[PDB]
């Protein structure tokens, strides 16, 4: 729904994209990527801002649906900071790890999403009482959407560590706030 966090959020990236659009993908990545050089070490925006970058207009539809559907749903039954601190720990770890498997150069929601994904599953289940659940239909084809990232389906060239690190952040994160809650 219409939470804060949610929209800004979707405003971020949609400006980002037109960003991309005028100037290009290559301009943007060179400023928003995921330091490619020790030496841009300190320009901080970068752990985040990756996430912030979609390639085409399927990929950001896509992961804003989910973040709107996911996102929303978290914003509203936690509240504001829980859905801030969920993204940026799963931005900057998603990242971290796709850096890892595949270099600096990725952008996307996805990471994320699957963390949102991972947490809302793992939340409703254990903790029911939250308000917020993933569908059996959903959990499902998020575990399509993996494996088919693996077996680089159809011409794909899917950020994989971020799937995985994100899903992982998130079932965390739900484990943690599921033995307090």
């Amino acid at each position: 729904r219409a939470g804060p966090v949610t929209w800004v959020m979707m405003i971020a990236c949609v400006v980002v994209f037109i960003a991309m659009q005028i100037l290009g993908d290559q301009e943007v990545m060179l400023w928003l990527a995921w330091p490619f050089d020790p030496t841009l070490k300190f320009e901080f925006w970068r752990y985040f801002t990756h996430a912030l970058m979609h390639f085409s207009l399927m990929h950001i539809l896509f992961n804003l649906l989910w973040w709107w559907y996911l996102g929303g749903a978290v914003e509203k039954r936690l509240g504001s900071g829980k859905l801030i601190v969920i993204t940026l720990i799963s931005a900057l770890l998603s990242g971290y790890v796709q850096q890892k498997f595949s270099g600096p150069w990725f952008g996307g929601l996805s990471g994320v999403v699957f963390a949102l994904m991972g947490y809302v599953w793992l939340r409703g289940e254990r903790d029911p009482q939250s308000g917020i659940y993933l569908q059996r239909g959903l959990i499902i084809f998020a575990l399509i959407w993996i494996v088919a990232g693996w077996f680089d389906l159809f011409g794909m060239s899917m950020a994989n560590g971020a799937h995985i690190a994100g899903l992982a952040v998130g079932l965390a994160m739900a484990f943690v706030d599921s033995l307090n809650a």
